[PDB]
């Protein structure tokens, strides 16, 4: 009858049988005209000789022997799948990701085809905007857009670990969505996660996931110089990954987004995407994702985008309100590079202005983090400047659900925040267990 | 919305409401677009779909149509419900929905949870929470809300929604509402106000009253108010709700392309959900799409209800909250329900979520279950078993919190993974991280 499957299971390649063509290696980012520097992704590697960044460079010439149309259909022909690589909105781009991985090592949860909502009401009733849409990468197993990065990451150290290559472990030193990301793929895969902490800098509230996902979390007496220190002289006397902020193969999980966002626009190329971004990556990596679509003739233009800051931050805007000409080459660098390229502007949230358009893009319906505050206060600005037309498809990406940031908007609505206002409010409404009292309260609210 | 909008359509599709599992043959049945709420026998109501206009179209067509909808930006069809309109609300007009492309949520392997602790190898959990809400409930609101607008549209009135919940229901309620610029009204006892517990709804501007009396007096006044003014109540029991809802299940089978799972595990806190599952898993072997329905589990909290007590004496003592509905389909697919104390949800959790996951108490309700479930040899190793999350795990962290730091009062917390306390010696240090790897 109907075999559903064989009993026991665990789990079309766009490439020439027992001979893959793609391939990826490190490189410094931006590097000289004619450099020959570089790295296996097999080599535990951080900084290149300068103690400069490493961007991970493919093979560009293997993938373009298959034009743009081979690439849409072959992306689309994934879309919907249940099969052990395929469902991730990241593995479905293997190919352009981590190439060389066997399917066997990948750790995936099924990261990516992430939830691209309509701003309707937002657009129209504040911005004038009809066509504003809202990249929820927040809407994911973790809570962020971290799960991109580390299901590569991980599935790589996966792989070291597989060959018998010595990496007992992952160290990380972060209290927030890396290193929930981070601890919740290695628990996936049964691979240990450490985490580094100074004592005074432990909150069971902040650990809640590495926590709960089985990290081992040190909580150090020492401060964070010192706690580096530590680090440092570990993972030198133990093979253990340090899965750090300027870590390159992340990126290339993350530009998954923008390759993600182009194919739910049925390849149409958005005229804006917003990048919120108090980690620079987050925008060079929609940059590497819509730049590596064009390079491939997937599409032909790479949309304009806008890196947006929360007020005094680092001083990215004040580079470009004066054409980057006191720029010398937080990563900074590539976010400058990023924007260069694509035209880019970058623009401020106030304190006090993150939480008002917070505040009016929840009561339209939704249940934003900070950031995407950030990045509409940004809009809201670059809207009087006329900057961004009326009818310019604009992309305004949400790295965190809005569930982790309820204390927040606890204070705002209750105006328990110094220094603001909370002008759009909505605490509830005290009344007398009266009929007719309750009728008043109720009908002007609605009106007559 | 300007997109598909053309008038080709001369809908031969429908829906009503019928009283739930009629008796045979029946002139009872009340208009979609009417505010009922009881059956002629102050029983309940089931939104019965017209199975002939759909026939004329086969499994392979139905397969066919969802499975082009997949990945599409297009107005209706983003929606992971809506992409099953036909099924759902097949007339209302595409300009009335209300909708933020729920649906289409993740469906995981718990590969290394199904192996290292059940000796399973098709393990998935179905995280209906990890969505715009953070829970189930936005299947359902979407078709409510939708309808709700549709009748109001009509230049009808229709001032407002209230509801009386501080949970879950009410925030995905508001949050619909909230995007159709529809008044969400909450009428709560001052003493169960928590901003906590309401930051959703407030955060999404419903009106949120905090009224001077109990819960009973409390609910006087919302009798009184809806008397003197149309505020659809939304109803715990309402129907529409679980038209919604239906659509995670055929989800799921799109999601194993179109193939049948052995065991789906609803952890049954409301009991329309496993109802709403069934309801799915039928309508797509009624229509052909699939051949069989899968067998299920209602997966209770220890003491809930009298569901438990029916299932294990073969209800044979029971009667026609809304247990009627699980029990009706619990009998159809031969189901099973089964029992889970606080303490064994809780170590399930602390277990499933070792292994990457990141899950509500209910999941560890559902594991628990299909822990015992195995055990009985009721479920083999080798059978597809879905389990499905209601809730994202980001509502409920205090509970782990606590779990965590062994501060759970009459539980062991087996599981307590707390950090760990060292000095800023290498050899201190080295040590500890020896006996870890
Ligand atoms: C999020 C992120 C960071 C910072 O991680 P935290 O855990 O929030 O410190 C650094 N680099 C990149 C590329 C990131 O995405
Ligand atoms: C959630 C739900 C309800 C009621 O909401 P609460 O938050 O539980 O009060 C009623 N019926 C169904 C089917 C539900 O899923």
């Amino acid at each position: 009858e109907t075999a559903v499957k064989p009993p026991h299971r665990t789990e079309r390649r766009n490439r020439s049988n027992a001979v893959n063509p793609f391939s990826a290696k490190y490189v410094p980012f931006n590097a000289a005209p004619g450099s020959t520097e570089s790295y296996s992704l097999d080599e535990i590697v951080y900084r290149s000789r300068s103690g400069g960044l490493l961007d991970v460079e493919h093979d560009m010439e293997a993938l373009k022997r298959f034009d743009g149309a081979y690439w849409r259909d072959l992306f689309d022909s994934r879309v919907g799948k249940s099969t052990w690589p395929y469902g991730s909105g990241v593995w479905s781009k293997k190919e352009w990701v981590l190439p060389e991985i066997d399917d066997d090592d990948i750790v995936s949860a099924f990261e990516g085809n992430s939830n691209l909502f309509w701003a309707e009401r937002f657009g129209k009733q504040f911005l004038g905007m009809n066509d504003l849409w809202v990249k929820h990468c927040g809407i994911s197993h973790t809570g962020s857009f971290k799960d991109l990065g580390m299901t590569v990451l991980v599935s790589q150290v996966n792989r070291l670990r597989k060959m018998k290559r010595p990496v007992v472990g992952v160290g990380c030193a972060s209290t927030g969505d890396t290193s929930a990301a981070l601890s919740a793929y290695c628990a996936s895969a049964g691979i240990p996660s450490i985490v580094f902490l100074p004592a005074n800098k432990i909150s069971m509230a902040q650990l809640v996931q590495p926590i709960a996902n089985g990290a081992f979390v040190l909580s150090i007496d020492t401060d964070f110089d010192g706690c580096m220190k530590l680090i440092r002289e570990i993972t030198a006397e133990l093979p253990i990954y340090l899965a750090n902020s300027l870590n390159s193969l992340r990126l290339e999980g993350q530009k998954t987004a923008a390759i993600e966002i182009l194919q739910q626009f049925d390849w149409q190329v958005p005229d804006w995407v917003i990048v919120p971004g108090g980690n620079l990556g987050n925008i060079y990596a929609f940059y590497k994702g819509f730049k590596m679509c064009q390079e491939l003739g997937l599409v032909d233009r790479i949309p304009r985008m806008v890196c947006a800051q929360a007020a005094n931050a680092n001083p990215l805007y004040l580079h470009y309100k004066s054409g980057w000409k006191d720029f010398k080459p937080v990563s900074i660098d590539r976010a400058v590079y990023a924007l260069k390229k694509c035209n880019g502007i970058v623009e401020e949230a106030t304190e006090e202005e993150l939480m008002d358009a917070m505040a009016q893009a929840d009561s339209t319906g939704m249940f934003i983090c900070p950031h995407t505050g950030v990045a509409l206060t940004a809009l809201f600005k670059l809207r009087n400047q006329g900057v961004i037309a009326p009818t310019d498809r604009t992309v305004v990406v949400s790295t965190a659900h809005g569930l982790k940031f309820t204390q927040s908007k606890i204070d705002y609505h209750s105006n328990a925040i110094p220094d603001m206002a909370c002008r759009f409010s909505n605490p509830p409404v005290d009344v007398k267990a009266d009929f007719g009292a309750v009728m008043d309260v109720l009908k002007s609210y609605l009106g007559s």
